[PDB]
This record gives structure tokens, sequence and C-alpha cells, in this order.
């Protein structure tokens, strides 16, 4: 894995070692926690631990155990703790951790596994022994330095949501958000800002409310001329949808549940400098892809 999307949550900055701290929300499947940091050049062993609470007499059961180890071959080893008890251990060779360097690791939560990636690379899997609901803190012990913890869970997606763009905006660059238009939406707003001159290079703006769809632009702290026509307005209230924002090298194109519904010319004419993206308004927000 390597997140095309930055909007982690509850980011943590330079926490001394060992940390031991509540996760803010539940980890549900699709749920992502990321660690940045590097290894020490004495480093000999540390460890990543996703906690059942954090007694410490009687030691608190590990739901997961990732333990990176530095010896002639090099590892990572992971486990369960239940009833201070480790059970059988998992290991992984060819680690992707080293002295002086550093990484970032994504754990992500599955039904059925935790999947984890060190550098934009897959690294392992690993089979939940004690369910994940009853994971609540994260422990980090050992010879590790960390940079940030950042979150992404459900809630990830509440609104007002704001997230950069990992890759630059660009022809054949493509952008979707899936989610549903609230039962009583007035309207809900999809825009592509610069966050450098602080300028929206795309509003994307339905009205429910008046049945229109309105696409401006907001540079030198203005609204420009606003597009309407529209062979047809795609939204209703309380209805899913799913919206493929494409970048073209003149112009935008944009459609609705593989439908297209209109196109909109560069107003923004350094494409490469739209990296935000923000989703607000009278909507469920269920998903959104960079790409
Ligand atoms: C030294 C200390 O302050 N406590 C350690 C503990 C203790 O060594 C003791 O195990 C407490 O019960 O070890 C901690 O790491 C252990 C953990 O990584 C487990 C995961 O399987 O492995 C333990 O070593 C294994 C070793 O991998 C096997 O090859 C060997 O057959 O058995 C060993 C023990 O079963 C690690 O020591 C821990 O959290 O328990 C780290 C503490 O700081
Ligand atoms: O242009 C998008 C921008 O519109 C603002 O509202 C406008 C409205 O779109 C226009 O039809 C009317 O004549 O003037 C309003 C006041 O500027 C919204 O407030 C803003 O959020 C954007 O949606």
């Amino acid at each position: 894995m390597m997140l095309s999307l930055n909007n982690l949550q509850n980011i943590i900055y330079n926490p001394v070692i060992p940390f031991v701290g509540t996760i803010p929300d539940q980890l549900d499947p699709g749920t992502l926690i990321v660690i940045r940091g590097h290894v020490p050049s004495d480093a000999d062993r540390f460890q990543v631990d996703l906690q059942n609470g954090s007694s410490m007499k009687p030691r608190a059961d590990v739901a997961f155990h990732f333990n990176p180890r530095f010896k002639r071959a090099g590892c990572i080893v992971c486990n369960t703790l239940i009833n201070e008890k480790w059970g059988r251990e998992e290991i992984t060779y060819d680690t992707p951790f080293k002295r002086e360097k550093s990484f970032e690791i994504v754990i992500m939560v599955l039904k059925d596994k935790f999947q984890v990636a060190v550098n934009g690379k897959h690294t392992l899997l690993y089979g939940h022994r004690i369910g994940p609901e009853k994971i609540d803190t994260l422990g980090i012990y050992g010879k590790v330095n960390i940079h940030s913890i950042g979150f992404s869970f459900s809630s990830h997606m509440r609104l007002p949501f704001a997230a950069r763009l990992n890759t630059p905006m660009g022809p054949g660059r493509t952008v979707v958000v899936k989610g549903e238009v609230n039962a009583n939406a007035k309207s809900f707003n999809v825009d592509l800002l610069a966050g450098k001159s602080k300028d929206i290079a795309l509003h994307l703006n339905p009205r429910l409310n008046i049945k229109a769809f309105v696409r401006n632009s907001f540079l030198q702290e203005s609204w420009g001329e606003e597009e309407r026509n529209i062979t047809s307005f795609p939204f209703s209230p309380g209805m899913y949808f799913e919206m493929i924002i494409y970048c073209d090298v003149r112009e935008f194109k944009v459609a609705v549940n593989g439908v297209h519904s209109l196109e909109y010319k560069h107003r923004f004419k350094e494409l490469s400098s739209i990296d935000t993206l923000e989703i607000n308004g009278d909507i469920h927000l269920l998903e959104v892809r960079s790409w």
C-alpha cells in the first residue's frame, strides 16, 4: 500500500517511547494505522502492539504484536498475547526495516486479518486471534523513534472532509467520490483547491433544493461566472451516487453514476497546483479515490 489521499485523523507527533495511547476509535474493517519513524543506529528490536487496555499487571492482552528484530538475518516477529502467555509466532523475514533508515508502516485492519505494508511494499498479513473490537490501545516499545502516528476510520469520512492529494493533479488523473445525498439535503459540494494560492480550481456544487448544478472557480479571493447548463439534474435527495471528476488537458469531465454530466474548461491553468480535495454538505460520504 501507499495512501493516495492524506486524511489521517488524530495525528500524533514525536511521541515519547514507550508510548501507550488510546486508539481514539474502534478498529473497524477499512481502518488504517500509519506510523512513521526511524530505527536508531543501536536498535536491537522494537515493537508496535495493538493491545486491549493498558494494564501492566496483569499485562494487558496484546491482540497484535508487530515486532521488528534486527539480527544477522533480520525479521519481523508477530504474535498474540492472551492472559500473559504468548501464542504461536508468525515470523516474516526479508525485513523492510533497517538501522538508521526511516520508514512508513501502514497497518490495515481487515475482517479477518491485519495487512501490513512498509514503505509502499507489502510486508505481511496477520490473522485475528483476538476480536479487533477488543483493541483500544496502541503500544510502542523498544529502540525506535516515532515521528508521527495517524489514523483513518469510518468517521475519517465525516464532514467537513478535507484531504491532500499525494499525486499532483494532471491530465489522466481521476477522482471519484461515492456517497449518498441525505434525505432532506439542500446541497453539498466537492472542491478541488490549490493549497498554496488558496484558490478553488473547481467547485462542484449540486444543489438539491433548487435542482441545479452550480460550477465555478474561486480565484483572487473571488467567485467567477457560474456554469449551470446541464442536460438534466443528476442528483436526488436520499439517492446513492458515484461521481467521476476526470481532469483532462483543456477541462474537467464530470460524470454521475456512469453517465456524463458536464465539462468544465480549466480556469486554474496550473493543474499540478491542485493538491486539495474538500467535500462537505448534505450527504453521507462513503468513499473517495484519487489516482
Ligand atoms: C525483558 C523485558 O523487559 N520484558 C520483555 C519480555 C520478556 O522477555 C518476557 O517474554 C515477558 O513475558 O519479552 C517481550 O518480547 C517478547 C515477545 O516479542 C514475544 C513474541 O512471541 O517473544 C519473546 O521472545 C520469545 C522468542 O521470540 C522465542 O524465540 C522464544 O522461544 O521464546 C521467547 C519468549 O517466549 C519476546 O521476549 C514481551 O513483550 O513479552 C518484550 C518485553 O520488554
Ligand atoms: O459560485 C458558487 C458560489 O455561489 C455562492 O452563492 C451565490 C449563488 O451561486 C449565485 O447564484 C447568487 O447569485 O449569488 C450567491 C452569493 O454569492 C455560494 O455562497 C458559494 O458557497 C458558492 O456555491
